[PDB]
């Protein structure tokens, strides 16, 4: 590399910032933003069909949180809600708690989805003595070493795991476990785990309701009411994590709603924040109220954040997002099944709404992943002015999670630059996409 | 408590917001703020001599904060740095990069004082193979189960520790381990305690350069540099946290300046976002580099953040706050010393610029502390429109942080208001201040 690309914003990202915490797949070197779309340093404009991994529910500059936001940079309810109340973070809790199914829940805020998934296993263990959990193979649920700890992908396979962590296949309709499509083998292998260790052991269960890293895979039809079935039987409390697939983006306010259960514990994260750090478990009392001074960080409900989360809210409200999500949802799995008459590399086609997968296939019968192809389908993409990721644990499943807001107009022409990508994928070198890690 | 005091902002705290995250000491209810002064849902205003433990750095509302987080909202360079480049982001780390003794270092950034902790340290044992670790009684550098695992204080007594933990006292002049003023007893027995385990097997040191959970606390002179170069001997990487006394606070940009060495890494927070969730890492190449997607969250470097840090760095050379905090902690020691002449309580006035300490003892030559006088003073300073909180292992620190831009002015109506308080203490009646836990 010359001193030219050395000195441009992505050479400079490489000498200034460690990669510890970098996920390059492509070299996106950002410099603004407007609706669905990305601007680079140079000027080019991309059509954003990852929405920044769901963060990004409104784009980027909504009119609805520069409001929010400027208003509360410039007289700010404090900068926190440890050691004062502030008006903005109770009305937020407010807002969430009417949300969910009255008098029984509250709230604790924090700044990402690990922050809040330790912070749901931290309260319970500490509330009903238990230490043993459920969680499954795939399942992400943070990146810090609480988080990590009942975490089944691969970015936390190395790290330490929870005393008395019971870690389950997720039944994926495209790859079933002991051959069985309904998933009701997960839930006799769940008996026989409980059977193994002490009664009353089991704290909790944390499931995501569609598991996105793991694969973009929604479950079997009534698998999860069951598995939530069992815990109960068991005094074990549900945990649904919904930081990647929750608020509107299922086509339902809360995904669970597609399930025909409802959760002890819902996790809240990503994109409640429209561009903003932001998360918040909604928990019985007794969880919440068990201890104080117990899982805190200085700047967690500060009103900056806060107010970016009202506007969220008001904004699925006033702008019906999620019908949008619903209607939109479906013209993007049509588009896509067109392409899939021309492209036999697409071998199955899902999701739910604005979260959708298309796996990635080297024969439709054999099923086998075409990990190499992914990689390089989603750099021709770049190229060509769209930007997505792939997911899974095998590579091989695009992801995408607009803006909430992206126009149907803009979602045929993401159509339109994927199938150009389809068609050219060998037309990026073995030596180029090399020089990204990925996952 | 009747329906009025019930429907009050601080009424509807406690029905909608988790005990969990909560250090309350008086029902402070927020809802807006100019300059140093708070402003409650009533419309009361008070002087903020907390300065939000530190977070509020340039005060609520001051121009650079609103001008940064307005521009930013309104043409966002994405959402994040870990599968993007973006501009504000990598100009931040610059910054932060050139500030810090030039080519052999790199930024990680995240949301907490305690997630940089935590990446500081899994880092260094991914990159050394080094597992142990070493730190100070009374020391606090989290509220996560991988930052508190290297924990010293209170908060963090019942939770899980790391293998190899060494923990140390810190040398308290006013209280001196092994009655040696000068810590020289405390470096001996680090000695013993790295020859009771193999060779080679510490990865890291935690430091604060002043301990201000652990009560206020400024190390004897010179102590700091002979850790170091033990460390150093040891091959040791010393981590200096200066979450809560960082970046012109003490009179100088980096506390350690005041100490006589430099750190191999350093660890920001709080008031480095201004009041916005934002934490740095500045530290080698090779610690930073030894992996990717390894230690990262989706939010971690948005550039809505990021441009308030670039807008706190700013300021603190424009405002030239470096040289005000030195003068302004001056005059505040000093108006301390003459309130010390009539209030026997107090037995101790200390500090460095912005960060002060006075502990309050119940008689000055057994220098026994005075939990309950402290409590109940702070509770009185609240009822006449000033804000402050203690510190320390026995509850007896008042702590003195407040926004870098506190005009003389304040400063000199803050030591009034607290001489009131001081005199009528007594006046808070034990049952009242009970309902504040505090810690
Ligand atoms: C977010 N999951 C990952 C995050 C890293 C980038 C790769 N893409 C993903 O979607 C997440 C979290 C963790 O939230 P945090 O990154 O803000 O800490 C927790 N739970 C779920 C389900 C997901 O997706
Ligand atoms: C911050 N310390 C505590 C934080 C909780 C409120 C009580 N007052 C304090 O000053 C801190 C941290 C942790 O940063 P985070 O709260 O943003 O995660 C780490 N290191 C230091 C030295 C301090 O003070």
């Amino acid at each position: 590399q010359g001193p030219a690309m050395a000195g441009n914003l992505y050479g400079r990202d490489g000498a200034a910032i460690g990669s510890l915490q970098k996920l390059r797949f492509f070299p996106l070197a950002v410099a603004g933003g407007q609706g669905a779309r990305l601007v680079e340093e140079d000027g080019r404009e991309l059509i954003d069909l990852s929405g920044a991994w769901g963060a990004a529910s409104l784009g980027y500059g909504h009119p609805a949180i520069i409001e929010a936001v400027s208003r509360a940079a410039a007289n700010p309810a404090g900068a926190s809600i440890l050691s004062a109340s502030n008006a903005p973070a109770v009305a937020l809790a407010e807002r969430l708690t009417a949300s969910f199914p009255r008098g029984t829940h509250k709230v604790w805020f924090g700044h990402s989805g690990s922050d809040a998934n330790e912070a749901a296993y931290r309260a319970i263990t500490r509330a009903t003595g238990r230490t043993g959990v459920i969680a499954f193979i795939g399942a992400y649920h943070g990146c810090t070493v609480g988080s990590m700890a009942f975490s089944g992908h691969s970015v936390q396979a190395d790290a330490a795991k929870a005393d008395g962590l019971i870690l389950l296949p997720y039944p994926d309709p495209y790859r079933p476990y002991q051959d069985d499509p309904t998933g009701d083998a997960v839930l006799a292998l769940l008996k026989e785990r409980l059977a193994a260790v002490p009664a009353g052991s089991i704290a909790a269960a944390f499931i995501e309701p569609i598991q996105s890293a793991g694969g973009l895979i929604v479950p079997p039809d009534g698998f999860l009411r069951k598995f939530a079935d069992i815990c109960r039987a068991h005094g074990i409390s549900v945990v649904c994590d919904e930081v990647k697939v929750g608020l509107a983006r299922s086509g339902r306010l809360h995904c669970f709603e597609h399930e025909g259960f409802v959760p002890d514990i819902l996790v809240l994260g990503k994109g409640l924040g429209g561009g903003l750090p932001l998360s918040a478990v909604i928990a019985p009392a007794e969880i919440l109220d068990c201890a104080s001074a117990f899982a805190m960080q200085t700047l967690h409900g500060n009103p900056v954040c806060a107010a970016a989360g009202l506007a969220v809210l008001e904004t699925i409200e006033a702008e019906n997002l999620t019908t949008a999500a619903e209607r939109k949802g479906k013209l993007l799995r049509e588009g896509l099944a067109r392409l899939a008459e021309r492209h036999e590399l697409i071998g199955d086609i899902r999701g739910r709404g604005l979260a959708c997968g298309v796996e990635l296939v080297r024969n439709r019968q054999s099923r086998e992943p075409a990990r190499a192809e992914t990689a390089k389908l989603i750099y021709r993409a770049y190229e060509l002015g769209l930007v997505l990721y792939y997911v899974g644990m095998n590579g091989n499943v695009l992801e995408m999670t607009p803006p909430l807001t992206m126009t149907e107009d803009e979602v045929r022409h993401a159509v339109n630059l994927l199938d150009q990508a389809f068609t050219e994928l060998s037309t990026v070198s073995d030596t180029l996409v090399s020089q990204f890690a990925g996952w």
